[PDB]
């Protein structure tokens, strides 16, 4: 019953996705299925933090949000790894709905929960080849077809992280696969370890750029959102922010 | 009948408030009931370009849009200047909308026209005391009272510039009094003229971090999203990008 947390910080602004810039708190629980190339977390699953892994209740985690985070929040963003692997993340989940706390969830879209239901802003984010990952889309079927019968289709969004054309290739696969849901393009961080913040936002803003002009020619992703990583062009690879 | 037109560019990404990231193109029009002190686009009502308004019909927009956009397109921004002094925007909006075009609308807040309820993403910014300009609330609240009536609460969303704690003030006053309202906070730009884009780059992304900071130990802050200009930081200060 107990859930795994590697992170709790915050308040700060989410850098990515549906409600890109929202201020929020951040709990990254540990535990992936995926071991993705380009993971920035990686600490989360490859073993080199499982020492650290902190075993919360879900009203131990909520009294050090109220703690660190006073009453400067209202949305609580849930990251890893992969938090969709975890099933007692409900009560988690629940309190924050029951303590007027809006929840938002990062996932690969592989396992699905009973709790995603009560996720107010539920970002999917299937991995492209470049990632080395393979992609279940019967998995990835389900999840998307469970959500919207529950009429979810309103907390449900895209995500799929672009480094070169074979990844833009497979967003397009996806986004033609999926025409109802909000699709988000985000521009890949090549050094997720590099300290020297100056060369490494010169060089994200640079892909940014190139994502741009090429997104820009393409008539298939009319409906389509472009972000980078905000949080990486203020902190960099810093964690706890 | 004629519209007047400044720029017609794109196709683009959306750098500011509800729909940042959407790719879309942007109709920019001519005439200002404002005169903000900081306007980052001036010229479309200092007189300075008077000489190269174009007075379009909504056929002709339509067609050059098509013409440097092609098909790569399904999103329209209309911005200026203050489009909604324009009420023969109608026909353009309308045309939009019979042509499977989704249309954004950029306004401070003043004048209210009937085609408001057409934009299926309306940015209402009302302007704080460092814009030097005064905000009549009473014609804020109707145009928020109509659009409400007409069910497009979910298509209206309040941002407002920041550049003070003076400008934060008066944001949270703002939000207070329309607590249904997504509201989004965007970092003000010091230099809209100059020609340096690396300093002008971390100049913003400096701002951007101290007004996170700032935001992220209010309380009454935390249903609130806090953008830069992504365009700025992409382009600096150049047109028809
Ligand atoms: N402020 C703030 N602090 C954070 O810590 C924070 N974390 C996240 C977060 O972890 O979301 C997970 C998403 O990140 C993607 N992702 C992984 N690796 C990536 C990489 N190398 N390049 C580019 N993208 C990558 C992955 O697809 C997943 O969808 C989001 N917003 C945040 N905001
Ligand atoms: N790609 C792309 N190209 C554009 O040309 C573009 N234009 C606009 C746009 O004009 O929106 C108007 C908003 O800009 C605000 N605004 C004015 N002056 C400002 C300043 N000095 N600092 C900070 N903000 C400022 C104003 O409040 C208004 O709400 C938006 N997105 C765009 N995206
Ligand atoms: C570091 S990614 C964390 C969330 C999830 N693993 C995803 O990729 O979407
Ligand atoms: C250059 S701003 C253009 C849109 C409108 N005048 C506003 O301030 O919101
Ligand atoms: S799914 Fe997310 S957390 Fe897991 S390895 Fe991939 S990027 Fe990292
Ligand atoms: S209302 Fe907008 S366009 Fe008019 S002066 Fe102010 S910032 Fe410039």
């Amino acid at each position: 019953k107990g859930i795994p947390v590697l992170e709790i910080f915050g308040p700060t602004i989410q850098g990515e996705g549906m409600v890109i810039g929202q201020k929020t708190m951040f709990v990254r629980t540990a535990g992936c299925d995926y071991s993705c190339s380009w993971c920035d977390s990686a600490f989360t699953w490859d073993g080199s933090a499982k020492k650290d892994i902190r075993w919360m209740t879900a009203e131990e985690i909520f009294a050090e949000l109220k703690d660190i985070g006073g009453d400067a929040f209202s949305h609580v963003t849930i990251s890893g790894g992969n938090p969709a692997l975890l099933k007692q993340l409900d009560a988690f989940i629940e309190l924050l709905k029951e303590n007027n706390i809006r929840a938002a969830l990062e996932t690969q879209g592989t396992v699905y929960q009973d709790w995603f239901t009560l996720i107010d802003d539920l970002t999917i984010s299937p991995k492209p080849p470049s990632s080395k990952m393979v992609t279940n889309f019967q998995k990835l079927d389900h999840i998307l077809t469970s959500l919207q019968e529950n009429d979810r289709q309103h907390a449900v969004s895209l995500k799929v992280v672009i480094f070169n054309d074979e990844d833009l290739e497979f967003a397009k696969t996806v986004h033609k696969r999926y025409p109802g849901i909000p699709f988000y393009l985000q521009v890949g961080n090549d050094d997720v370890h590099t300290t020297d913040d100056q060369s490494l936002i010169a060089h994200l803003l640079g892909k940014y750029e190139a994502l741009v002009d090429k997104v820009a020619v393409d008539a298939e992703l009319n409906l389509v959102r472009v972000l980078p990583q905000l949080h990486t062009l203020l902190w960099g690879n810093k964690r706890g922010v």
